[PDB]
């Protein structure tokens, strides 16, 4: 299970979970990208 593939990067929030942010979509999803899964 890798982390941060280019355009996709995830940060863990204080509540203890990562949100996956795609930069050139500008989208934020709580599901692991299939390029990063």
């Amino acid at each position: 299970g890798a982390t941060a593939v280019s355009e996709w990067t995830e940060y863990k929030t204080a509540d203890g979970k990562t949100y996956y942010y795609n930069n050139r979509t500008d989208e934020s999803t709580w599901e692991k990208p299939q390029e990063l899964k």
